[PDB]
C-alpha cells in the first residue's frame, strides 16, 4: 500500500462554493468580485491542505507561509482545470458549482484570453489521460515550484522536500508500466504539463494586480486576504524577486 497516496487522497479539499448571485446580469464587476470571494474561500483550504502534506511542517515556519503565498494561483488554476475536465469535459470553466463560466462569462470577465489558456490546460488532462493519482502528486509538486531568487530561510529543507515530491511522482508513474520508454515519455509529458501552469499563473498575477490597483474605479471588491497577498506578495513575483521553478527552460 502506498502511504504517500493515502495521504494526498485523504487531505484533498472538498467542493468550495463561490457565493455568486447567479440571478444578477453577468457583469465584469460581479463576475470578478465573486472570483475574488472565491479566492479568499479557496485560500483557507489551501492553507489547511498544505499544512497536512507529508514533510511540510519540517520547513521553517516563515517558509511555510511564503510558499503558500507564492504558489496559490498555480495550485488553484490547476485544481480548477481538473474540476473542469471531470465535471463538464472541459467545455466551460468550472470555477465553483455556482460559478461556471460559459463563453459569454469569459468575455464579460474581460479575461477571454486567459480563460482560453486555462481551458487548453483543462483539456490537457483529457488529452494526456491524467489519473487522479498523477493529478494529486502534480498538485503537491506545484506547491513547491516557485521561490525567491535569494532562496528561502532554510533553502536546504525545501530542496529535500521537493526532490521527494519529484520521486513520488516518478513512483506513481512506474507503479504499473511495462518498458522504460513510456515511463520516460510520460515523465517528460507530465513535467511539461506542470511547466505550462506557470505562464498562465503569471498572466493572472498581472491581471489581478492591475485589477486591484483600479479596484475603486471599477467597483470590484477584494476580500482582505486577497488584497494583502496581491499587494504584498504578487508584486515580488511581477518584479522578478520570486520566480517559478521550471523543469525545462522556457
Ligand atoms: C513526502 C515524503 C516521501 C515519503 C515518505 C514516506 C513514505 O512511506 C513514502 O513512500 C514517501 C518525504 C517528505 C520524505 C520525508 C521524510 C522525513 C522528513 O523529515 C521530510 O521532510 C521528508
Ligand atoms: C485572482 C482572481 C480571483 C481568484 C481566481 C483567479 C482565476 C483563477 C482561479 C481559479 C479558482 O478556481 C479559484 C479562484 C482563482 C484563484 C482570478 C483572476 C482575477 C481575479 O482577481
Amino acid at each position: 500500500q502506498p502511504i504517500f497516496l493515502n495521504v494526498l487522497e485523504a487531505i484533498e479539499p472538498g467542493v468550495v462554493c463561490a457565493g455568486h448571485d447567479n440571478n444578477q446580469p453577468d457583469s465584469f464587476a460581479a463576475l470578478l468580485s465573486s472570483l475574488n470571494e472565491l479566492g479568499e474561500r479557496q485560500l483557507v483550504h489551501v492553507v489547511k491542505w498544505a499544512k497536512a502534506l507529508p514533510g511540510f511542517r519540517n520547513l521553517h515556519v516563515d517558509d511555510q507561509m511564503a510558499v503558500i503565498q507564492y504558489s496559490w494561483m498555480g495550485l488553484m488554476v490547476f485544481a480548477m482545470g481538473w474540476r473542469s475536465f471531470t465535471n463538464v469535459n472541459s467545455r466551460m470553466l468550472y470555477f465553483a458549482p455556482d460559478l461556471v463560466f460559459n463563453e459569454y462569462r469569459m468575455h464579460k470577465s474581460r479575461m477571454y484570453s486567459q480563460c482560453v489558456r486555462m481551458r487548453h490546460l483543462s483539456q490537457e488532462f483529457g488529452w494526456l489521460q491524467i489519473t487522479p493519482q498523477e493529478f494529486l502528486c502534480m498538485k503537491a509538486l506545484l506547491l513547491f515550484s516557485i521561490i525567491p531568487v535569494d532562496g528561502l530561510k532554510n533553502q536546504k529543507f525545501f530542496d529535500e522536500l521537493r526532490m521527494n515530491y519529484i520521486k513520488e511522482l516518478d513512483r506513481i508513474i512506474a507503479c504499473k508500466r511495462k518498458n522504460p520508454t513510456s515511463c520516460s515519455r510520460r515523465f517528460y509529458q507530465l513535467t511539461k504539463l506542470l511547466d505550462s501552469v506557470q505562464p498562465i499563473a503569471r498572466e493572472l498575477h498581472q491581471f489581478t494586480f492591475d485589477l486591484l490597483i483600479k479596484s475603486h474605479m471599477v467597483s470590484v471588491d477584494f476580500p482582505e486576504m486577497m488584497a494583502e497577498i496581491i499587494s504584498v506578495q504578487v508584486p515580488k513575483i511581477l518584479s522578478g524577486k520570486v520566480k517559478p521553478i521550471y523543469f525545462h527552460t522556457q
